[PDB]
C-alpha cells in the first residue's frame, strides 16, 4: 505494497493528504491559494465583469484516464475549439481537460464552499491563456489559467453526465485511459453563467498560484447513482490493494488579501 508503506508522494490519505502537502510544496501556505469559503454576503457585486464567453461547440474531446487522483476528460488544446472568453478574463483560455472532485459521502466533496456550505461534488473545466502557448508556460504566469468551477448536488440525473458515469468501470484504477471522443462539455453547464470570481492556484499539487477562478452560482443536479459510481474508482494501481477514491479534496484554505467578486447581485 500500500502506498503508505512505499512511497509518500501527495494524496488525500492521513499519511499523504493536504495537511502534508506543504513539505513538498511549501507554496501551500502562499498567499494565493484555493480553494476558499465564498461567504456570499460579502462578496462584491463588480459592473465592469463581462458575461461569460463559453464556446464549447467546436469542442473535441478525447480520451478519460484515471491519474490516481481523479479521472481527466482530455481535450485537443491544439486550436480554439473550446475557449473560455469574457467574464474577468482579457484573454482567450483553451480548454485542456476537465475532472471532478467528491466525498464519502453526498454531504461532502466540494472544495469552495459557499456561506461554508459544502456540495457533493465539484467539477473544474481547466482552461490556459492562448498567449503562453501551451500549458506548461502558462503555469510560469500569474493569470496562465481560468479554472470554471461548477458544484454538484444530489437530485435529479445529469443526462450530460451520464457518458461519465459509463465508462468508469474501464478506467477503474490508476494509470488506465480509455476512448472518450465525442463528448460535449455543455451537458454539464447549469441555466445560469452568474458567477463569482477572486485569483487563486490549483488545488493539487504543485498548487501553483496562476488561476483566475470563475465558481458558478448555480450547481447542478446529479443523481445519488451518478456520483455513487465516482466512489467506485481506486486510486491505486491494478495487482495493488483497493483503496477506494473518495475524498478527493483540498478544504477551504485562508482569504488572506483577496475580495470575492461577483458578476450578479
Ligand atoms: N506494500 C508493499 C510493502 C509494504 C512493506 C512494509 N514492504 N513492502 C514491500
Ligand atoms: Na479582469
Ligand atoms: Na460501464
Ligand atoms: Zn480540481
Amino acid at each position: 505494497g500500500s502506498p503508505e508503506f512505499m512511497s509518500h508522494h501527495w494524496g488525500y490519505g492521513k499519511h499523504n493528504g493536504p495537511e502534508h502537502w506543504h513539505k513538498d510544496f511549501p507554496i501551500a501556505k502562499g498567499e494565493r491559494q484555493s480553494p476558499v469559503d465564498i461567504d456570499t454576503h460579502t462578496a462584491k457585486y463588480d459592473p465592469s465583469l463581462k458575461p461569460l464567453s463559453v464556446s464549447y461547440d467546436q469542442a473535441t474531446s478525447l480520451r478519460i484516464l484515471n491519474n490516481g487522483h481523479a479521472f481527466n476528460v482530455e481535450f485537443d488544446d491544439s486550436q480554439d475549439k473550446a475557449v473560455l472568453k469574457g467574464g474577468p478574463l482579457d484573454g482567450t483560455y483553451r480548454l485542456i481537460q476537465f475532472h471532478f472532485h467528491w466525498g464519502s459521502l453526498d454531504g461532502q466533496g466540494s472544495e469552495h464552499t459557499v456561506d461554508k456550505k459544502k456540495y457533493a461534488a465539484e467539477l473544474h473545466l481547466v482552461h490556459w491563456n492562448t498567449k503562453y502557448g501551451d500549458f506548461g508556460k502558462a503555469v510560469q504566469q500569474p493569470d496562465g489559467l481560468a479554472v470554471l468551477g461548477i458544484f454538484l448536488k444530489v437530485g435529479s440525473a445529469k443526462p450530460g453526465l451520464q457518458k461519465v458515469v459509463d465508462v468508469l468501470d474501464s478506467i477503474k484504477t490508476k494509470g488506465k485511459s480509455a476512448d472518450f471522443t465525442n463528448f460535449d462539455p455543455r451537458g454539464l453547464l447549469p441555466e445560469s453563467l452568474d458567477y463569482w470570481t477572486y485569483p487563486g492556484s490549483l488545488t493539487t499539487p504543485p498548487l501553483l498560484e496562476c488561476v483566475t477562478w470563475i465558481v458558478l452560482k448555480e450547481p447542478i443536479s446529479v443523481s445519488s447513482e451518478q456520483v455513487l459510481k465516482f466512489r467506485k474508482l481506486n486510486f491505486n494501481g491494478e495487482g495493488e490493494p483497493e483503496e477506494l477514491m473518495v475524498d478527493n479534496w483540498r478544504p477551504a484554505q485562508p482569504l488572506k488579501n483577496r475580495q470575492i467578486k461577483a458578476s450578479f447581485k
